[PDB]
């Protein structure tokens, strides 16, 4: 298993067409999953499975600019399982990134950094044994 956190560097930064999947299992009694697309400090695509927020199961996605957060928005479809292994696909679309889990749609997520090309690393955090990271071209 790779170890987290991990991070992937994206060369180059990120470009319409370009999938990224990942493949891990979540633990036990997890609490938290993250992955966050940066562009340098900044973080331009925060997704953040939650497996306990006060007793619900949500995904957040967010941004952050100069250290703050900003607008969250919110999917309750919640496709991850303790104890399960999960794939997620971020294929990076024109105007968002689209996010499928287990091959399923899950969410768009809007593009606020506009500087793709500088998006050129992903984080990988949290409460998954991590089995793979990577990226192509569809
Ligand atoms: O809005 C999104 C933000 O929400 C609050 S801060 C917040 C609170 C209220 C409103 C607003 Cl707008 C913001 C989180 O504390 C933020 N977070 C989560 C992680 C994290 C780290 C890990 F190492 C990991 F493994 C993991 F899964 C998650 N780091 N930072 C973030 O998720
Ligand atoms: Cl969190």
């Amino acid at each position: 298993p790779l170890i987290v956190p991990y991070n992937l560097p994206l060369p180059g930064g990120v470009v319409p067409r370009m999938l990224i999947t990942i493949l891990g299992t979540v633990k036990p009694n997890a609490n938290r999953i993250a992955l966050d697309f940066q562009r340098g400090n900044d973080v331009a695509f925060h997704f953040n499975p939650r497996f306990n927020e006060n007793n619900r199961r949500v995904i957040v996605c967010n941004t952050k600019l100069d250290n703050n957060w900003g607008r969250e928005e919110r999917q309750s479809v919640f496709p991850f399982e303790s104890g399960k292994p999960f794939k997620i696909q971020v294929l990076v679309e024109p105007d968002h990134f689209k996010v499928a889990v287990n091959d399923a749609h899950l969410l768009q997520y809007n593009h606020r950094v506009k500087k793709l090309n500088e998006i050129s690393k992903l984080g990988i955090s949290g409460d998954i044994d991590l089995t793979s990271a990577s990226y192509t071209m569809i």
